[PDB]
């Protein structure tokens, strides 16, 4: 590939809300901010965004080259603004609790489509990973958060810099798995097998919150997905397994890209969301029962974010469903990419 044209000017120290930070990042690369991220990962209704805090604010700069096959067009650099060092105080998120470290998976999954080119996926991954990583603890019904090399002290009153965790090196990534499908226990078993890991006796495992014998149709809705594993040895402060996902479509199995048709439950198509809420409520409660430190909670939660997340339209007597980053089209006949996930040229 050709080398980048290098650097446009550094931004000011950047901050939230997400739409505003995305706008400044996009302008920094010399591009219009065409996505509307409002409502995708905002704070719960009624909560003001606090001022720059936690070593979480940062400057950004960008460089550009032509978008060629195999040559991602953009390249970024991040410099943390450590002047804004007071600990962040944030509300608990519905179902996720102090989930600020892994909510970004919703946006990363925009580039997990079967038709996302590998070089595109890797280019956006580099961007996402450069954002300062959040480390949160819960104190008296609120979240106390610091980013990057800083973590909350035990009392959640200050951001401190622990000794470097010096995590062991990852081994080679696996290949993609085959397309995985429900029931959930089969998905879980396949992850253990594909990633060559164990159910730690103290560990967490999601259990089906589905009724006794609900009908599971053939793979559909871009809901079936492949996984790719990167694994490192255990070490305190270091979660050992990182998972990537890639949805399956019509070139992966013949029904995989067709909309899902399900029966209604209790006269509605809400049951997928209800089940998702239950799984997260149970995980969040388990993370506290088992006294999980933030790095371990976050590691499990990032994997749990990879489960299929459905949106359904009720059409006649049936539910027509697709999984993120897809949603049903207007008449419930096909699956389409959510607008804020579309590639820039598809917008
Ligand atoms: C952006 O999305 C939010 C929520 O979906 C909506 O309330 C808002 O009006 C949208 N803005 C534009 C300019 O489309
Ligand atoms: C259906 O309704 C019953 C009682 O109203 C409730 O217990 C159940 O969780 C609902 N959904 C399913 C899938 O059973
Ligand atoms: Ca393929």
């Amino acid at each position: 590939c050709p080398d980048f044209g290098d650097w446009k000017p550094w931004t000011d120290c950047l901050w939230y809300p997400p739409q505003h930070m995305y706008s400044k990042l996009s302008h920094a690369c010399g591009m219009h901010a065409h996505r509307n991220l409002t409502g995708v990962m905002d704070l719960p209704h009624g909560h003001k965004t606090p001022p720059p805090c936690g070593h979480c604010s940062f400057k950004f700069r960008c460089r550009r080259r032509p978008n060629t096959e195999g040559c991602y067009p953009l390249d970024g650099e991040v410099e943390v603004c450590h002047d804004h060092s007071d600990i962040c105080t944030l509300p608990k998120l519905p179902h996720l609790g102090c989930g600020y470290a892994f909510i970004n998976e919703k946006l990363k999954q925009c580039f997990t489509r079967p038709d996302t080119p590998s070089y595109v996926r890797l280019g956006y991954r580099k961007m996402f990973e450069s954002i300062p990583k959040k480390h949160c603890i819960e104190k008296d019904g609120m979240c106390k958060c610091c980013c990057g090399d800083y973590e909350p002290n035990e009392s959640g009153t200050e951001c401190i810099k622990p000794p470097a965790h010096d995590c062991p090196a990852y081994g080679p990534p696996s290949e993609w798995s085959e397309c995985l499908w429900f029931p959930l226990k089969n998905i879980v078993s396949h992850v253990y097998d594909h990633c060559h890991v164990h159910k730690e006796p103290d560990g967490y495992e999601p259990h089906s919150v589905a009724p006794a014998n609900v009908h599971i149709p053939e793979k559909c809705g871009f809901c079936s997905f492949r996984v790719k594993c990167m694994k490192r040895d255990k070490k305190d402060g270091c979660f050992p397994l990182k998972l990537g996902k890639k949805s399956c479509g019509k070139d992966d199995c013949p029904t995989c890209g067709d909309i899902c048709t399900l029966d209604k439950i209790n006269g509605s198509c809400a049951f997928p969301r209800v089940m998702k809420e239950k799984i997260w409520d149970d995980f969040t409660a388990t993370s506290k029962e088992k006294h999980m430190p933030h790095w371990k909670r976050d590691g499990y939660a990032k994997m749990l974010m990879q489960l299929p997340y459905s949106n359904c339209k009720e059409v006649g007597d049936k539910c027509k469903c697709c999984c993120h980053p897809y949603e049903p089209n207007k008449d419930g006949t096909a699956c389409v990419v959510k607008e804020y996930c579309k590639r820039v040229h598809e917008l």
